[PDB]
RNA sequence: GGUUCUCCCCGAAAGCUAUUUAGGUAGCGCCUCGUGAAUUCAUCUCCGGGGGUAGAGCACUGUUUCGGCAAGGGGGUCAUC
């Protein structure tokens, strides 16, 4: 139970750190986001087919 | 901007790389928890290594002063077939 006082050890920030995307309500990047670069599953080429 | 009860144990970072990136983020570095593993790791002594820094030096690359020797160059006087 985060954000329930100093003694709990998870108060006033809820374990989210300080003013990042993870600290915003509904914040955070999608799966595979690499900071702006095209992710590895897009740097690498497709191969093969499904039989 | 704010995030509400208590105690105990451990305990950071403000670095690297990349980004329409530079008050964001991802991986790594650093933290915690769990599970494994070796006289694994750290320190010292001794031994075996590659350095080319500090310093020094002026053979080399350059730079710099004085003296000696001295072509050569410039100026003047004659001659300038
Ligand atoms: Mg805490
Ligand atoms: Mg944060
Ligand atoms: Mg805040
Ligand atoms: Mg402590
Ligand atoms: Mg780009
Ligand atoms: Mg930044
Ligand atoms: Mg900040
Ligand atoms: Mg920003
Ligand atoms: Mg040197
Ligand atoms: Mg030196």
């Amino acid at each position: 139970r985060l954000g329930r006082g100093i003694g709990s050890g998870l108060g006033k920030t809820g374990g989210r750190g300080h003013k990042g995307q993870k600290s915003r309500s509904g914040g955070g990047v999608r799966r595979g986001f690499e900071g702006g670069q095209m992710p590895l599953y897009r740097r690498l080429p497709k191969f093969g087919f499904t039989s």
